[PDB]
């Protein structure tokens, strides 16, 4: 129930290098929050996360490579991953946006494993 979010802890943040060319599909401005949603079978791969915003408008494709890590966290429910564009500089060229992992303390090594796999922060 509501006891679950008490148990859900902040493991850390991630540097979500979302592709800038995806600005055309409707990226959002500075200080806007974005959600992460992977596809059953995307043209990139089944691991490919489409980044959407608070309104649920698909702002763009994250990266197949970065999503390969986070798709195991997403599907196997290791942690709920938020996203935020603080400067919205994906419209300018590209940028890593503020992502964060909120999940139970028993999954900490499984969440961080996916990050370690590509050489991200743990």
């Amino acid at each position: 129930g509501s006891d679950e979010e008490v148990d859900s802890v902040l493991f850390g943040s991630l540097r979500g290098h979302v592709v800038g060319l995806r600005y055309y599909t409707g990226v959002v401005n500075n200080n806007e929050m974005v959600a992460l949603q992977r596809d059953p079978n995307n043209p990139y791969d089944k691991n490919a996360i489409k980044v959407n915003n608070v309104n649920g408008n698909q702002v763009g494709h994250l990266k197949k490579e970065l999503a390969g890590a986070l798709a195991y966290i997403m599907d196997n429910k290791l942690a709920q991953i938020e996203g935020v564009v603080p400067f919205g500089a994906n419209n300018a060229f590209t940028m890593p946006l503020h992502m964060t992992f909120w999940g139970k303390e028993e999954n900490r090594k499984a969440v961080s494993d996916q990050l370690k796999k590509h050489g991200f922060k743990l």
